[PDB]
């Protein structure tokens, strides 16, 4: 599928960088023709067959596939798509209220503040899931927020790029996620589902109430062991005044069988989110 091959220079101006990778650049940008501000993620095309470096375009069409199906207030619009030589240019919904993760290290959330973010990262899943969409990259570095300065502010999904559609219940593909953000399946190179992203909304949901991340070691391999052998505990230094309800919504999603843990449903009716 070709993209739009005019020079993206040509109708917006970039200003200020947004986020950056390995493989993509994320900057702000303005519609020339609209006035309308947007974030141009530019992502870098592998250059040969073989190569390491770079998406491929198999890849490439996935995400963009992924972005041009999902309409939902807690999930990022796109709006239009470029390339060149070098890279695939989306022009995606502007989110500017910065991280999850950087607005958390502002402050432990009280669950009332966690459960507002929380519930919103769960109407976005389930519209996903509902769609048979796997993101299987949840985590706070994904979550950004559409104003920081109000009490209660609104959230977006904000990136796609090892997001899947699991016509099969399953898919099996390596996911080169975050190890202490993934699921013991893809730890352990299995097939995998929308049940890995409910373990990642556990472990979100550890981190929100406690400022602590639940699998972390020292290594990236220390991490993956503790992810897949469930090595977790709710550190009462840091869950003393925290609901036992609100450990019981997390004990049920980092649980190590797919089957077992808790689906997007399920989340909703849990009785420390259903009202
Ligand atoms: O940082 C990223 C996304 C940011 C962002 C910010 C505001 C938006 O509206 C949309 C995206 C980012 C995305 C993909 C990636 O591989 C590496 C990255 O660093």
């Amino acid at each position: 599928t070709v993209f739009r091959q005019e020079n993206v220079d040509d109708y917006y101006d970039t200003g200020e960088e947004l986020g950056s990778g390995q493989f993509a650049v994320v900057k702000k940008c303005r519609e020339k023709s609209t006035g309308l501000q947007y974030a141009a993620k530019f992502i870098k095309k592998r250059r040969t067959k073989s190569s390491r470096r770079g998406v491929s375009r198999e890849d490439i069409e996935r995400e963009v596939s992924i972005l041009k199906e999902i309409q939902h207030p807690n999930v990022i619009t796109l709006h239009e798509v470029y390339e060149n030589k070098t890279d695939v240019i989306l022009i995606l919904e502007l989110v500017a209220g910065g991280e999850l993760f950087d607005f958390l290290a502002e402050k432990s959330l009280t669950e009332e503040e966690a459960t507002e973010f929380l519930k919103q990262i769960l109407n976005g899943v389930y519209y996903l899931h509902s769609l048979q969409i796997a993101h299987f990259d949840l985590k706070p570095e994904n979550i950004m927020l559409l104003d920081r300065n109000v009490p209660k502010p609104r959230i977006k999904i904000i990136d796609f790029g090892l997001a899947h559609k699991i016509d099969f219940g399953n898919e099996f593909k390596n996911i080169f996620g975050t190890p202490e953000f993934v699921a013991p399946e893809i730890v352990n190179y299995e097939p995998l589902g929308l049940e890995a992203d409910m373990w990642s909304i556990g472990v979100i949901t550890y981190i929100l109430l406690s400022g602590a991340s639940p699998f972390l070691g020292d290594t990236k391999q220390e991490t993956l062991a503790n992810v897949s052998a469930v090595n977790y505990e709710f550190e009462d230094e840091y869950f003393s005044n925290t609901s036992a309800l609100a450990k019981d919504f997390i004990r049920r999603l980092l649980v190590k069988d797919p089957k077992k843990r808790m689906t997007i449903q399920d989340s909703l009716q849990h009785p420390w989110i259903k009202p």
